[PDB]
């Protein structure tokens, strides 16, 4: 933000001075050896600030500042006189600004003075947002929008976030200088820039920098920017444009540089949306014809909008402009579409039903307002354990917005953390409950049951292809009360990595009744359709009904899971048919798009 | 750090409890129906802190605090009280504690409380520091000692940081628990671990995990940890390891995990010393024989020790334990050997010599104790511009101590930094000054000795292949003036980027005599020997003779760059031949190696 300026009295310097730069002048180094004073006298477009005449120490400062843009090259005069001697200094007022959406408003603000080029987290940091143009709002066009180098709709604007770049300057003046807007060459290929007149590509891959056409005069030109790739581990997510004044007068001579100026974009990030959040949209997908309207049911019931799963999930990215969802797709098809995002980043632990998300939480200070990610994992790298994909655990730490939370899950037998865990909305506290399945809560009712005298109540009652099992000799199972003792012992672990992860006291969790058998290679399956694991709507949850031993009318697991609820003020509507079994995998056809975040990503500080 | 318990009446309850961990208890959960409230009594080594019989509500918290570890299993009991019917607790008290160099002093210490397994920078920050194994202490072996899985000398030792696992438990305790220590599958190939007894491997690439021998008692083990990769763009430098305590008493389930404790490491990262550091070695490799005197005599007077360049960089790595010095080659034969490391990771800007670093600096606010890294670079990426290598750009900002600065030297034939600019040791201000080439300083020496009369006066004089050049007639070239006019524009530009990306004012700025040629593709060679690109070693200048015009006995050129020199304390001494000729390269043959930095690296916070 400064240039030096060096005068000889032999010949005249000509310079070019841009609004809001400091200027210094260096009348030393070329005076005559014989003078040892100086006085200096300019035009009035010209202000000088040195610390009457001046004994020309090396230790003086003569500072310049220009009014406004010059009208004519040159029209600006400084005289140097040395004691007598005369230097002369033609300057010429420009302006070159380059703008953008620096504030996080909504609106474009030029280069303010703190920002200094550098992004900063946090409500009062500075630094723009740039969305990855991952949707397809070009109804005819299959592929992605970033997929190509043109602007087909103007609906695809609304994705792009805006740069200015407003220059006032003589009108002669471009005749011998020139602009050139660039990038760095490691950011090109995730970065592509439109100039807008009816728009054309300047800046991308393959294309680092580029000439611009500029008249003389007061002119600002309008750029369109968008991101190409989400931030990664090869890509921290900062990008930096970059204009450049050039002096080109000596045609023998290559261009020299005058003055630069930089906006840095930050690439908005992938976020997940936890159960708490209201739910916008329900979709769902020959079987449970009868389930399908119990499912409407729920939907109209909580005023949500449904229409017609586990291997994706719905997320979203936002800008202070735009903000659209956007669907994670596992590894283990895209739905592209209007304001609909896809990204895409094998072990049985890549599917995203291992893939969950915390509500709102703080943790001994550190403050999570967009909660945290969990995910499972094994206690230990050994032979027989699994893990997710490096590759996505990378990703989800990459967006830094919500911070990843390892579980263990690798006991299961499919081993995802939705199937042990789940969050729902509560009135009071905090404002939500942890849902965790619990063999004590399960077996402390049958016990109770038992002395009740309707030990003799049979399970599996009502079902077309299953084996009635009674209270008393399920209690009377020594390998079963075993199995149900190990996992318990597993989810108290995890039980208390959660507690210390999300700072949750014993007053926010829940145990729900639920117990597992186990199968080959000691894996765990659940022993009756799992509770824990729901649709959770608002108020309104779809628990799979349990099917669990009739005692007085009503099956006593569901009085016991209501019981619970109720008091929450939570709706529970029982599905008869919630998961399927296919040829040897169990399933879940529903998915949900939540409503993202009031609070602004960028306002955190990770 | 938690471990929840519960009792059961019908039952008897066994715990392993690890001392250094809060434990509570879950009385309420398996509680008798008709009970209303409890009253609990335990051993004098158990200690209960409860928040006079209690009305067991939820909201009371149990909480138990054992005194030592325990000399037998189950020594301690606790009985839990219904209101009546009675459940019993024994508890087995164990020691495991993982102990590493975290307070960096040089002394092992346990897990302290503050660091929470969180790597942390800064004089009040905690975290254990590890060094690359990247030297060669054996003699014998020709390769890296890290390329291996043994540990051969005593002397390599000193390298690795240590890690103590010291357990005090009952003696017939571990027939049905044991320990293993592991470390995540993508850390697994930065790091190797060692036993000691006589040391063998027990973690490493391939092998993430392994199972601990241990006996009962009082017993205390030693690791010894090394590093294999340097910190890059595919690895921050953080290397966790893990202890795991697992319950195996049920010989048909799955081993259980009851505790585990970490410890993180932080690999040490490259970095350089600026010629304002002292001096420990320099380095030399048919001619200028009479120059290996002029160069063993400034080494003598410097008291620098010598032995018999460009294309490597020598910096070093420091521990609490050890620092040894490490050579960067470029891309553009590996000098291993005791104390001695090698690291190394094509265009004509990948060379060393575009590679320096600045002396210990703060700007505007933010502290560079250990300097800064310079490196040269285009003004914008075009067809016809050069860049260093972005695998190389990488690597030094992932050394993260140093910020590299991207200066402009793509204007030189060659393209290095060190030909346009130098750092001197000074007495006073800063402590010390930057030199740069100025061609508007050599103009006025010219101009003013042609004024003096000597304007007859012929370069090159005393050469054996070399044309006469008066300075009358050079002075007089209209070609030769408007380049250097050009190159000191350049300089120029570089000048304000050092003045703001190091602070520096013009009082800590010295300009040196020194003008260049045009070359093809308008390249810039220098005119006559560079001078600002010299040997420092302390006091002791070693500039290239300039051979300039001869005025009244002595070069002129030498009296201005002593005249600007020998105030700051600074004895001048010109070499004949400094510079060589190839084939048409012009190379140096010196090297040096200076100490490093007093400042330890990790007490910065970037
Ligand atoms: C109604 C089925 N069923 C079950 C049952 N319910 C399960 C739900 C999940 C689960 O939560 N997920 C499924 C995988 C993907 C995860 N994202 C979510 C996983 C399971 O075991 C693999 C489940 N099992 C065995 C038990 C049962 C007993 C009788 C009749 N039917 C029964
Ligand atoms: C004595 C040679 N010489 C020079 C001269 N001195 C140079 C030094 C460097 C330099 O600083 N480096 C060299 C490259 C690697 C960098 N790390 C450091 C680079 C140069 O041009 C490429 C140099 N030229 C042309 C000019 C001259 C005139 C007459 C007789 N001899 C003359
Ligand atoms: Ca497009
Ligand atoms: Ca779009
Ligand atoms: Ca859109
Ligand atoms: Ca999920
Ligand atoms: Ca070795
Ligand atoms: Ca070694
Ligand atoms: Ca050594
Ligand atoms: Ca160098």
């Amino acid at each position: 933000q400064g240039t030096l300026i060096r005068v000889t009295p032999e010949q005249p310097t000509h310079a070019v001075c841009v609004l809001g730069t400091l200027t210094q002048l260096d009348i030393c180094s070329s005076a005559p050896e014989d003078c040892t004073s100086f006085s200096i006298n300019a035009s009035p477009g010209v202000v000088v600030d040195i610390a009457s005449t001046w004994p020309l120490d090396p230790g003086v400062e003569v500072t310049l500042t220009m009014k406004v843009a010059s009208g004519s090259t040159g029209d600006q005069k400084v005289q140097i006189s040395y004691y007598p001697v005369k230097a002369l200094l033609y300057l010429t007022g420009v302006e070159i600004s380059l703008c953008a959406d620096i504030t996080r408003t909504g609106k474009v603000k030029p280069t303010a003075v703190k920002d200094q080029r550098t992004w900063t987290w946090g409500p009062c940091g500075q630094g723009a947002i740039l969305l990855v143009n991952c949707d397809r709002d070009n109804l005819e066009s299959s592929a992605m929008d970033c997929e190509d180098d043109e602007v087909l709709d103007s609906e695809d604007l609304q994705d792009m976030s805006l740069m200015t770049l407003s220059t006032k300057t003589p009108k002669d003046f471009f005749t011998n200088h020139t602009l050139v807007l660039h990038v760095a060459r490691s950011e090109m290929d995730k970065v592509r820039v439109f100039q807008a007149t009816k728009c054309s590509v300047v800046l991308g891959p393959k294309w680092p920098s580029h000439y611009l056409m500029v008249p003389g005069g007061k002119h600002n030109m309008d750029f369109y920017v968008e991101a190409l790739a989400f931030p990664d581990t090869d890509f921290p997510g900062l990008i930096t444009l970059t204009i450049s004044l050039l002096d080109t007068s000596n045609l023998e001579l290559p261009e020299a540089v005058v003055f630069q100026d930089s906006v840095v974009f930050r690439v908005a990030p992938w976020i997940m949306t936890p159960n708490t959040q209201p739910p916008q949209e329900v979709y769902a997908c020959f079987e449970n014809e009868d389930f399908l309207k119990s499912v409407t049911t729920l939907a109209m019931k909580a005023k949500c909008k449904l229409t017609i799963q586990d291997e994706m999930e719905i997320g979203y990215i936002q800008a202070p402009h735009k903000t659209l969802p956007v669907v994670f797709d596992s590894p283990r098809k895209r739905v592209m579409g209007p304001d609909f995002g896809y990204v895409t980043r094998i072990s049985g632990l890549d599917s995203f039903g291992n893939l969950e998300v915390s509500p709102p939480v703080t943790v001994r200070g550190k403050e999570y307002p967009l909660g945290r990610i969990l995910f499972g994992d094994s206690c230990y790298p050994s032979n027989d354990s699994r893990q997710m994909h490096q590759a996505l655990q990378d990703f989800l730490s990459a967006q830094q917005v919500q911070a990843p939370v390892k579980l263990y899950s690798d006991w299961l037998s499919v081993g995802h953390v939705d199937e042990f865990l789940s969050f729902v909305p509560a009135p009071d506290r905090k404002g939500f409950r942890l849902l965790l399945a619990s063999p004590r809560s399960c077996y402390k009712l049958f016990q109770e049951q038992q002395n009740e005298g309707h030990g003799e109540a049979l399970l599996f009652e009502g079902i077309k292809k299953k084996k009635q099992q009674k209270i008393k000799n399920i209690l009377s199972n020594k390998t079963l009360r075993e199995h149900n003792s190990f996992v318990e012992r597993c989810i108290d672990w995890n039980r208390e990595l959660l507690k210390r992860e999300l700072g949750l006291a014993e007053s926010d969790i829940i145990d729900i009744p639920q117990l597992f058998k186990l199968k080959e290679f000691s894996k765990a399956e659940a022993f009756f359709p799992n509770m824990v694991n729901m649709l959770v709507l608002g108020k309104h949850l779809g628990i799979p009904k349990p099917f669990g031993p009739v005692i007085n009318g009503r099956c006593c697991l569901e009085e016991k899971v209501c019981s619970l609820l109720e008091p929450l003020g939570l709706q529970c509507t029982f599905i008869n048919d919630f998961f399927t079994y296919h040829i040897g995998e169990v399933h879940a056809g529903t998915n949900v798009r939540r409503k993202p975040f009031s609070f602004k990503w960028w306002n955190m500080v990770p």
